[PDB]
Formats: structure tokens, sequence, C-alpha cells
């Protein structure tokens, strides 16, 4: 939804962005060679129960089925929306952890959840009835030590993302972002995903000076999906969720949420110093 | 903005779409071989004056320059946002006419405006101010008798769009629409454009939502009753890649020199299904 947010709904979000940010920070100490990808789900699982946040990915619809996990764990050639699973990570692996968390909410009647060991394992929609403030935010991680293949892939996806941001300046068109993102990644061989066309969201591609003019108070998210070479994407036939690349290439993806603001864009989902993680 | 609406707010658009449709029908007679394309503008200009309807595309902001015309007269291998101009229409040319018009609007000083002469050649930005309700809708035209290559191009886009509409039923997602649009055209090795959704087409516009003509059958807003959306497939023979004019910064053109075509409607998400707000007949027939 495009219509602007009042400063409290903004504040709301930075605090969920605070939280989100911290899971990502806990994750560094955990995404390593030999560990069961599944520890990722459990960590967010665990940390949601401790500080009373909702994993709002649990219960969302699908042609096939609703989304079972709190987390999406897209590994390597998996682009996005893959599941977390029993899998021992490897040195060299590239792993992406998207999630959307809502809170922090207190506790009370059949309205305000205590939210502990209700069965995160099962198909309850307190979730689709929204938890006030939230944040999607995917962040990528090289498990162990990465090929140059990877290191490079990741840097571009990253700077690409932050270059989009750079253009998120008041009095300017969304066109000017996707444009920017497009150019950067695309001017190095890397192909950008289009088939997912990314609460509102900006696409990673477009003709510059050719979109919605940006206002103060809009909160947007930038979610670059870049591939080695080629950009076409599958949709898991069996679950209608996971997306792998088509040419076998790798895909990376970084993602924040910001506010348009005289003085320029301001990030809510920041894990500290930008470009240093 | 991608929210819901009012009930009379819906109304305004149908009434504002009643008018744009009428133009489009008017044009059927107009668009013959031997006719100067510029007529399409002057005509539209003309009818915009006779009822108070502002042509909102004039003054919409842009880089190299603001859009200066009531219409876009895209032509053959031009896919979108090309100017009307003096071109004398060869038999077999494929011409796509896009417009945005707001109103109708009553008259006078500080209570609703008069519109005979603003000089429609000026820096006339009343246009950039919610000018009541309105309607965007491109439509495609064959000048004279159209090749087989063209006949199909026009027919496949026309249908693909209506196939999109079919999906716009309360409780589907936007994905479902764009997917099925994508599929239909792509199944005859037609190309579908992606490089521009102006995501929300605030280009040649102000604010209104835009479903994209490609996607996955999940990845978008589940669509509730009361949403009003436009839909507009640019299709190409062959390549979906697109120019953008360097001199003026508007006109988009197929990369390989193929032909492109575009149709467009808007509609409300009612609970009978979707009710098309910009109709100029019974559907499939025009």
């Amino acid at each position: 939804m495009i219509t602007l947010k009042s400063a409290r709904e903004i504040e709301a979000m930075d605090k969920a962005g605070d939280f989100l940010a911290s899971i990502h920070i806990g994750l560094r100490d955990l995404i390593k060679p030999g560990v069961d990808m599944w520890e990722v789900e459990e960590y967010v699982r665990r940390r949601c129960k401790e500080e009373n946040f909702l994993p709002l990915q649990i219960g969302v619809d699908g042609a096939m089925m609703d989304y079972p996990y709190a987390t999406c764990c897209s590994l390597n050639d998996e682009v996005a929306h893959a599941f977390p699973r029993h899998y021992i990570l490897k040195d060299g692996d590239l792993l992406k952890v998207d999630m959307v968390l809502g809170g922090p909410i207190a506790k009370s009647d059949l309205n305000v959840s205590k939210l502990n060991f209700n069965n995160v394992e099962q198909m309850k929609k307190y979730t689709q009835s929204y938890s006030g403030g939230l944040a999607d935010s995917c962040w990528a991680y090289a498990v162990g030590t990465p090929s140059e293949e990877v290191k490079n892939l990741m840097d571009i996806t990253k700077e690409a993302m932050y270059k989009g941001i750079e253009q998120a300046v008041v009095g300017n068109r969304i066109g000017d972002i996707g444009a920017a993102i497009q150019e950067y990644a695309e001017s190095r061989g890397y192909g950008v995903v289009r088939d997912l066309v990314g609460e509102p969201m900006v696409p990673n591609y477009g003709i510059a000076g050719r979109g919605l003019r940006l206002r103060e108070g809009m909160v947007l998210t930038i979610e670059p999906m870049i591939n080695t070479g080629d950009w076409e994407i599958d949709t898991d036939m069996k679950t209608g969720w996971a997306h792998k690349t088509i040419d076998g290439g790798l895909s990376c993806q970084y993602e924040h949420q910001f506010v348009i603001t005289k003085d320029g864009p301001v990030i809510l989902t920041s894990q500290g110093e930008e470009g240093t993680y």
C-alpha cells in the first residue's frame, strides 16, 4: 500500500527493524560449515518467543499450501522463498535468510498474545490478522570461505541494492531506482530477476525517470535478486514456493526498508554501518 | 495509491471512462489510410473542450521534457509513449492510441473550471491535481487492411488482456492475472514487455494502480472487493527489450524492430467478478 505512514507507524517499524536486524547479527555466529540449516529457523523461532514477536510468514497462502516456516532459506541457485530444512551447510555454500517479523506486542485477552509454546509448528492465523508493525528483510551469507564467484556476486547485489537506495531521494521517481539497480548489476554480466516483480516494494529494474514520484513518509523495501548470467526463474512444481534459477547460476539477494525523508532515505532494518556487512 | 475506494468514487471513473470510450469509437472512422496522424490529437483536443475534460498527459513531469500531448500515438514498432505528429497513415500501419482524461468538470472562477481555451500548447498544470476522476486506456487500431502478422498481434494482445481480466476475481492474487496474461501471449512465441511498469505508471498518469502482464500465480496482493485496477499488455513479435528515445526521453520502441501492440482497460473488483469501467461495446467485439 502506497499511502503514507504517520510517525508512530514509522517508529513502530524501526523497532521491529531493530529486532530483525539483531537476528541477522545472531546469524553470523551461526551460519557456518557443518551446521544444520534448520538451526536458522529455530533461532528465529526461539527469539520470537523470547521477545514476543510474530513470524508473519507462517500461515500465508499458496496455490498448493500455506507457508509453513517463519523463515525462507534460499540456498545457492535457489533465488527466493525456499524452505529451511534438515541440511548440513557446506563451506562454499551461499545461503539467504528472508523473514518478516511482527511486534513487539504485549499480552492480554483474546487480542494481545503471550504467544509462547502455542504450536509454531501448526497453522494458526493470529498472523494474517496483522501484528501492528513488522519488517521483511533478507540478508545473504557465505558459509565458510566463498569462491570469487560468490564474493563478487555478493558485492554487486549489495552495492546494487545500496545504489538503489542512493536514488531514494525525495522529489524523484521509483523509475530512478530500478534503473540504477538495473544498470549496476547488468553492467557486469549479472542478470537481474524480473518474474517476481517486487506492503509496497520497489522493482530492481525500470526505465529511469519513469515511475511513481516519491514523497516524504513512504516506506519502501529494496530486494535485489541477481544471477550469474541469466535471469529466468522456476517455481517449484510440487510446493509452488521455492524458486531456483533456470541456467543453474547462483542468485543473491539483499533487502532493507527505508523512509523517504528530506535529508535523504533512512533505514530501519540496519545492522549497523552500511556496506560493512 | 494501491488502496480501496469510495462507491461514488468508482462511479466517477465509469462516467469518466464513458467519455474516453466514446472518443475511441469516434476514432474508428477517423483512423484511415491517407489521414494525417496529427488529427488524432486535434480530435481528442477538440472533444476535450466540448465537454470539460482535461487531457492530463500534458504537463506530466519528465526528464528531457514534460509530456506535451493529449495522446500517445504509438506506431508499429513503437511500443509506448510516442507523440502524435504529422504522419500520413499508410494502409497496414498498426497504431496504438493512449489517453488520460479527467472529469467531467463544471465551470467558473473559484468553484470548478472552464476549459475552452487554455491554449493546450502551454505549461498547463491544473492537470497535476486530482482532476475529479478519470481514465487511462490505450487502444489499438489497424489502418486500412492489416497484414496477417498484424491481425494476430492485435488479436493475441486483445485476448490475453481479457484472459487477464477473467482472473481479477475477489480472492485471487495479482500474480494469477499477470501469469495468465504472460502465458497466453508467450505460447505463440510473442514477447511480453517487462522493462516498464512505471511501477504504478505515474508516467503519463497520476498515482493509479497497475497490474503487470507477467508473474507467478502467487506473488502479489490478494485482491479484495472495491479495488480498481488498469491492465495493459505491451506485446511484441519477438523481442521484449525496448528503446527509450534519447532526444526527448519518452518513446519506447522494440529493440529488434519487431511490431508491438497494446490494449488497455480498467475495472472494479466486484463480487460478480470484475466489472470493466472503460468499455466501448461488448467485449471481444471491437
